[PDB]
């Protein structure tokens, strides 16, 4: 294996190195106001060396954006694919691209078979050409690498089965900002090109100049090379036709035939699009030769790319001839007269790229390598889009929700084939074009229109609740007695319980066992533990009664907690936050021990008093003017207190301090360590009253945040021996952190309220001396360093956190993990932040139509992790990555694939088992199974399932990290006959392996394996 913390890469390009040393100024370069006038040697091209150019139509089609998916569907794109079919289909000459295969599935699925026929020999015939071909094109920001890995999936194998073709070539031209992590899984996925557009400016202007704007964009921790994948970058401020034919608009403009005034279109540089004729033909050629032969000044190869095309284009019949007749007279006459040494038509993406490595091999260039991320984007002046990392964040935050309960599902139902009755591909298919849809670039960035993000949130409702339908049936049939095992697959045999989703506060969901000698005397539940090692994982149910013991199913006791079930209520008499307990509803909790990738059951038995081996939470209410809070049968009476300092600790874990406001001061990691200052704070980003204004995608600040106003807030205090918690309500956020003897819990439930041009940011302040430095992750699969740059604004300092960040210097880190992608940064040595919700009243010009104003309560969660790094084996100064330690990424695994839990439904459960999956390996800890699935229908006499398994890389600090089995996913199921190696999307075999053994990968490597069953 490649060694990814010892060798720095030597690359041309490091993002890091590049950020340092760019100067950013923005200056008017000129008709292309971002660059300079572009200039070039007539004499480059002649007879023997013309200028190959590709004009590639394109029509970008956003799942769901200012309308629905839906609307969408019926209003444009149902049209522009059913015109492209027919101008296609006629113009044997013209080309296409295609990208979004939600919206192509829908429509081929609606075709009559005559019109299917069609539309598979254009694509055979590679008139009409599919790039990236996944279901949408991602966000790159916000989404988690597991759901990049899976909506693509979803699109290329509905490419494969219904048009035979597997895209090699992908195309981003409008994520905001582009990372990394989409080169890795493209190829790991048979890709060999990519294309980007939404980068920095000053980025396109630094590369341009250098020409390195085509790059081999490997990974930052790759020193071999082997992660390579070609990109082109995109030159110019868009992707429309007057930013794609060349450095001028006001020039390329006219060559958007769309814009001479019927379609309700115009140029914004004043000049028109002219049809083509003879008349004119020759200066009009004269005019664009000029603009391409100024783009291809740009580029290392003499193959130009002019992409044609905007969204929602070609739509219209009358549209689709006027692009095509006037480009085709152009065609003709450039190509006929040698002076221009041109030769252009229209082509695909493929054909580029082709031609770009036809040339390279013909020696006639050599390309730079790269690596790094595009992020934060800024199309204009100081105009950064690092508000979309925050916007939304109740939808962000149910992104991760899904993507857990879909693995979850696939897992489950993946251990045996299903009858078709059962229904279980139906409600798996669901799930997972579901939380496809919503990595679109206006889904889980925040940027749709309000009833758009409505029809997201009901989409990702339904495809919950098919994911319950089939974990339920999965739990039923994996634990139940073969020969008593009988499944009505309508029923429920069990409910899923989510102690942190929609989360209290935010939805009363979930249900309470109800015990009782006249009713009940016993409930049993059951854990799935999704992760491929052994798990203990506090969990918690809500029971009717405190009197409740838990045993597992060998009747062993198994220690149990009964804590209140506290609501806060923002009381509008008193004006006051204040918790409220309930009288007949409690807390149970304790440690479940579940087997990789498997189930444990245990039971729930109600008493007429106090159990053995159930304690009781003490709780400590802080504030002055305190009344009563009767808590019924629960054996402790709830104790009062003006607020004070006070002090925690759970097990032989760390011992916390707060302060009287219940904010976290200090951290302790052991009885005789120091004590450590990390500070919680809540802090306030307002809006500018003059120039741009924040909204959806801006983060615009008017200067650094300022403290929330928190007054006397009322602080509660739970002591338990398995859960201690300190609780608070602030303004717009009930603040809590829990002790369970590890690294501390914190949620947020956060409600911004009516606060309007309002950004709440939570601090953390510590000593560490970090100085500039601080790391990020991208896309949960890595960790990149970030320095701080104070020649850049605010908004430019602030990054995707879509599963952590941390700080360190020589002897400390403090690490917090996120359960959603957020945005944050560290603004000052020894600090991280991070966005807890924004609402915005003002529209950011990029062409939403509104600001932010439908914010609702969220449950935010994260850990966070101290610890010493002194004796760390760290990347040298020069590395561009960072690496997790044991014990964060366990927490990271904690809150974004917790035990899921299940609650029998019926009174006795006949047949019951106690445990699934106590023969699975328990794989070492960096190891995991990111997706099990089963690939064939019941009908299918060869059962094919695929893994894919990812191993992570984790520092090494000392710990001998001892005893665990190699995890060989091939044989997890029984009568193995084959097991490959195939791409990450399972659609191609790349090894037969011998002896049917599946290797584990290499640390930062991604493997998928199918393995094939007689
Ligand atoms: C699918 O495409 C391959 C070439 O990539 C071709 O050989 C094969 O016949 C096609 N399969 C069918 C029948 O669709
Ligand atoms: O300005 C950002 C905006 O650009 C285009 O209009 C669309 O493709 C959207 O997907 C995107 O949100
Ligand atoms: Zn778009």
């Amino acid at each position: 294996c490649q060694d990814v913390v010892q060798d720095v890469p030597n690359v041309d390009v490091q993002m890091l190195e590049l950020y340092d040393r760019m100067s950013f100024k923005d200056i008017d370069g000129g008709v292309w106001k971002q660059g300079w006038n572009i200039k070039y040697d007539p004499l480059k091209y002649n007879a023997h060396h013309k200028l190959k150019v590709f004009v590639v139509p394109h029509s970008h089609n956003d799942p769901g954006w200012i309308q629905t998916f839906e609307e969408y569907y019926q209003h444009d794109t149902k049209h522009i694919l059913s015109n492209a079919l027919r101008h296609l289909h006629d113009n044997p000459e013209m080309k296409f691209i295609w990208a979004e295969i939600s919206y192509f599935a829908r429509f081929y699925h609606d075709l009559g078979e005559n019109k299917k026929l069609q539309m598979k020999s254009i694509v055979k015939n590679g008139q009409l050409e599919f790039v990236t071909g996944g279901w949408v094109m991602p966000d790159e920001a916000n989404s988690h690498w597991r759901n990049v890995l899976l909506q693509l999936t979803e699109g290329q194998t509905w490419l494969k089965q219904f048009m035979n073709v597997t895209p090699t070539a992908s195309w981003a031209i409008a994520p905001f900002g582009h990372s990394p992590t989409m080169p890795y899984i493209l190829q790991k996925s048979g890709f060999k090109n990519m294309l980007i557009q939404r980068t920095h400016y000053s980025v396109k202007k630094e590369l341009a100049q250098q020409r390195q704007l085509e790059f081999l964009w490997r990974q930052i921790w790759d020193n071999k090379g082997d992660t390579a994948l070609f990109t082109h970058m995109m030159p110019f401020y868009s992707y429309d036709i007057p930013h794609t034919c060349g450095p001028d608009p006001k020039v390329c403009c006219q060559f958007d035939f769309k814009r001479m005034g019927s379609f309700g279109l115009s140029c914004p540089w004043k000049v028109p699009p002219r049809t083509i004729s003879d008349q004119n033909v020759a200066a009009r050629s004269d005019l664009l030769v000029d603009q391409w032969k100024k783009k291809a000044e740009l580029y290392r190869t003499n193959v130009l790319l002019i992409p044609l095309g905007d969204d929602f284009r070609f739509k219209q019949n009358t549209e689709w001839d006027v692009q095509r007749v006037n480009y085709e007279r152009l065609f003709e006459h450039i190509n006929s007269q040698a002076h221009f040494n041109v030769q252009a038509q229209f082509g695909t993406l493929q054909e580029y790229f082709d031609a770009v490595h036809q040339a390279e091999r013909a020696g006639q260039a050599e390309f730079p390598t790269l690596s790094g991320d595009f992020f934060t984007y800024a199309d204009r002046s100081d105009n950064y889009w690092s508000g979309y990392y925050t916007s939304r964040p109740y939808h962000k935050r149910m992104d991760r929700v899904l993507m857990h309960y879909v693995r979850a599902a696939e897992m489950l139902s993946a251990w045996h084939s299903w009858d078709g009755m059962a229904r279980i591909e139906e409600r798996l298919e669901q799930a997972r074009r579901e939380l496809s849809l919503f990595q679109h670039h206006d889904g889980i960035t925040g940027t749709a229109k309000t009833h758009v993000v409505v029809d997201y949130e009901q989409r990702m409702q339904e495809a919950l609740k098919a994911c319950q339908m089939v974990m339920q049936q999965s739990v039923y049939r994996l634990l139940t007695k073969p020969s008593i095992y009988s499944p009505d697959f309508s029923f429920s045999y069990f409910t899923l319980d989510d102690s942190r989703w929609p989360g209290s506060g935010v939805e009363d969901s979930r249900t309470t066992i109800i015990l009782g000698e006249d009713i009940l005397p016993s409930k049993h539940v059951v854990m799935h533990n999704t992760l491929p090692h052994w798990r203990e994982q506090l969990v918690d149910f809500y029971v009717s009664s405190p009197f409740v013991s838990v045993t597992d199913l060998a009747n062993n006791p198994v220690e149990a907690q009964v804590s209140p079930v506290w609501s806060w209520h923002h009381d509008t008499l008193t004006k006051t936050i204040h918790p409220q307990g309930s009288t007949t509803k409690y807390r149970i909790i304790f440690k479940a021990r579940v087997p990789p990738m498997g189930l444990a059951t245990y039971v729930l038995t109600i008493s007429d008093s106090k159990p053995e081996h159930t304690s009781y939470a003490s709780n400590l209410l802080l504030r002055k003017n305190p009344t009563s809070l009767p808590l019924g049968q629960y054996p402790e009476d709830v104790k009062f207190g003006d607020p004070r300092e006070i002090s925690l600790r759970v097990g032989n874990g760390p011992t916390l301090a707060f302060s009287e406001q219940g904010l976290l001061k200090s951290i302790q990691l052991t009885q005789d360590s120091p004590h450590v200052p990390v500070h919680f704070k809540f802090l306030k980003y307002g809006v500018r009253s003059h120039g741009d204004r924040s909204g959806a995608y801006l983060f615009l600040p008017n200067g650094p945040a300022s403290p929330v106003e928190l007054g006397q807030p009322v602080v509660l205090v739970t002591k338990g021996k398995l859960e201690s918690s300190v609780s608070v309500g602030l303004p717009s956020v009930v603040h809590q952190t829990i002790m369970r003897g590890g690294a501390p819990e914190i949620r947020n439930l956060v409600d911004i309220g009516s606060l309007d041009n309002t950004e709440i940011v939570m601090r953390l302040e510590t000593h560490i001396d970090s100085g500039d430095i601080f790391y990020t992750d991208l896309n949960g699969l890595q960790f990149i360093k970030r320095r701080r740059l104070d020649k850049l604004p605010l908004q430019a300092n602030y990054y995707p956190i879509p599963s952590g960040m941390f700080i360190e210097d020589a002897n400390t880190r403090l690490t917090l993990l996120t359960g959603q992608p957020l945005g944050g940064s560290s603004l000052a040595s020894g600090e991280l932040e991070i966005m807890q919700d924004r609402r915005l009243a003002s529209d950011d010009e990029r062409g939403l139509g509104q600001g932010v104003l439908d914010n609702k309560p969220v449950l935010h969660i994260y850990r966070l992790v101290l610890e010493k790094v002194n004796n760390c084996v760290r990347p040298s100064k020069l590395h561009p990555a960072g690496y997790l330690t044991s014990a964060a990424h366990k927490a990271s695994q904690s809150l974004l694939d917790p035990l899921d839990k299940f609650i029998f439904a019926e009174n006795e459960w006949i047949g019951a088992q106690g445990q699934f999956g106590g023969d699975h390996p328990s794989a070492r800890e960096d190891l995991d199974v990111s997706v099990m699935r089963r690939l064939t229908k019941s009908s299918a006499k060869t059962q094919r399932v695929g893994y894919v398994l990812h191993r992570t890389n984790l520092m090494q600090c000392g710990t001998p990290e001892e005893h665990t089995q190699k995890l060989d996913v091939c044989h997890l199921l029984p009568n193995v006959a084959r097991c490959e190696r195939t791409t990450l999307t399972f659609l191609q075999n790349l090894e037969h392996l011998d002896g049917m053994v599946a290797p584990e990968v290499c640390p930062m490597e991604t493997a998928a394996y199918v393995s094939s069953h007689s």
